DNA sequence: TTGTTCTCAGGTACCTCAGCCAGA
DNA sequence: TCTGGCTGAGGTACCTGAGAACAA
């Protein structure tokens, strides 16, 4: 487990709050017992002309990606060890991103029980819909209701 | 001269690197000596639903307004002597818009030079063209180019 | 002749989802 | 079945200007 600088930690807290994304999803997965697999990502976007800053990101955190698309490119980690471990530590620090940081963190802290039951499942993904919600959500599809496939 | 704390400067050149602003403006007035007015700005944007933070950053900060129009809002500062004491402390923070905070400072320690002579007044105007170069630049109308109305 | 406040809006550069597939 | 790597894209929420007017 990485511990972060502090100041580094401050500096990425404000810039996260304004360009990044903590974001929760709830996959469909034929696959899966509940029939939904759960994703969570941290995300920070810029355009790809600096794209050498989130290149930097990775080196700074230790883990996760750089992906492109043309004009804009974005770091991601979704990586489940890594990712409580650095939103443990950037939580403190952030303003508006705060709430979604900590329910990220209640979310992994609680999956292994999640795993074991429908009902400890549904739980979870309510809090997913609260992230969502703060969040300036816009297209999302897949929500705890839709998890009453569960019911069938 | 207010003094800000470093935390709060490291939190907010973070913020200002992701969601703020850096801005130089020329603009073209007859009642001028040199027939443009020179404006510099520093703003923070987010959704209105978010003025909170804004509106914090008023009280923070201890001068600029807060502005609406449509949906979203804008921490605005424009007072020379506020915004050079203000960027001076944030520009050792600053990565992405370093750059352009440097450039504003240095146009507003030569103003007293701008105004004396039109060469010089133009130089400071091709400063005024390296910060939005710096940016990412879409509707600017008015340049040093512009300023060679110089040509009478 | 200057500085500053206040409003407006073009064109994205973000945000925040969606989803598929390989591997253990 | 589960997780982590990878790609695609809708709908703004930003950025970064413009300009008119008030106040000296
Ligand atoms: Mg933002
Ligand atoms: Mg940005
Ligand atoms: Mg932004």
């Amino acid at each position: 487990n990485t511990k972060y600088n502090k100041e580094f930690l401050l500096y990425l807290a404000g810039f996260v709050d304004g360009d990044g994304s903590i974001i929760a999803q709830i996959n469909p997965n034929a696959s899966s017992k509940f029939k939904h697999r759960l994703r969570l990502t941290f995300y920070v976007t810029q355009k790809t002309q600096r794209r050498w800053f989130l290149d930097k990101l990775v080196d700074e955190i230790g883990v996760g990606y750089v992906r492109d698309s043309g004009s804009v490119s974005q770091y991601v980690l979704s990586e489940i060890a890594p990712l409580h471990n650095f939103l443990t530590q950037l939580q403190p620090f952030l303003k508006l991103k705060q709430k979604q940081a900590n329910l990220v963190l209640k979310i992994i802290e609680q999956l292994p029980s999640a795993k074991a039951s429908p009902a400890a499942f549904l739980e979870v993904c309510t809090w997913v819909d609260q992230i969502a919600a703060l969040n300036d959500s816009a297209t999302r599809k897949t929500t705890s209701e839709t998890v009453a496939a569960v019911l069938d």
